[PDB]
């Protein structure tokens, strides 16, 4: 199944929600994330792990970027819309709202987590269309399948002609 | 391995190069693609895949979109520098560059083709800057793992700090 991230931006405040894990790479901030369930949409996903690993409540926005390894995981843009802490102890070793300028330049998260902020930055300071992307589900033609296609958004007018 | 297609775009003629298979879906327009080979660069495979099937000699410029099913298939915005089709018999029944407008309203092609073709018409009108995606290799933290990051195009200046 799908992985899925949630990176809770508030662009009231300029913050971002992180974690460090109890048990994995405890110095690294990362953001929270796990696997979809089977009929989960992909911003579903994000929104329930964001809530069970750190309280806070939000809504998907977009999605930021896709990693691909040897399979996929799904980095999504979401909104708070509650504020107050209550991490799963299970889990977490911390979880802040920490300053985004400060997560785009410290050395202690990924190399990805830290490209995630940096586009995040970009979007906060020049607007978050050049960096929104969406999924949609699209049918296939030689058989029954369906895919999910990720792109930049596409104005209405355009995606009817 | 993941499979890579090539949506080349003349940008002075607004034509978009497809094909017709052979031997499936012998009606639906669509684009070059297949599988890339071990080692080979997402856009090397584009750029092959396309030469192969058309003749065509192109550039790659971005990615477009990710199509994922139940694994991963990147189509790509190339830009071609020879114009002179040359098609593979073997494998394709027809192949023209056809009005990128044409495309965009046609329906003897498929959703996800045609879905791209409004992204091109939209990048046309209105910038690349609007639809193109970069991918990069970022090194995992845990593991000696590599991934493949998809995402907007990120000014130099951010990526950097």
């Amino acid at each position: 199944q799908v992985g899925v991230a949630g990176a809770v931006f508030d662009e009231s405040t300029r913050k971002i929600l992180v974690v460090q894990d109890r048990n994995k790479l405890k110095n690294m901030w990362k953001f929270p994330g796990g696997l979809s369930e089977p009929e989960e949409d992909i911003g579903d996903t994000a929104v329930r792990e964001v809530f069970e690993e750190t309280g806070i409540k939000s809504e998907f926005r977009s999605v930021l970027s896709i990693r691909q390894q040897h399979d996929m995981y799904i980095i999504c843009r979401l909104k708070p819309y509650s504020f107050t802490i209550n991490f799963c102890q299970e889990e977490c070793l911390r979880c802040e709202w920490m300053d985004l300028n400060d997560l785009a330049k410290t050395e202690n998260t990924t190399p990805i987590t830290s490209r995630v902020a940096r586009l995040l930055l970009y979007g906060y300071r020049e607007g978050f269309d050049k960096i929104d992307l969406t999924v949609e589900e699209l049918p296939a033609v030689y058989t029954g399948l369906f895919y999910k296609l990720y792109h930049k958004e596409l104005p209405e007018n355009y995606k009817t002609m």
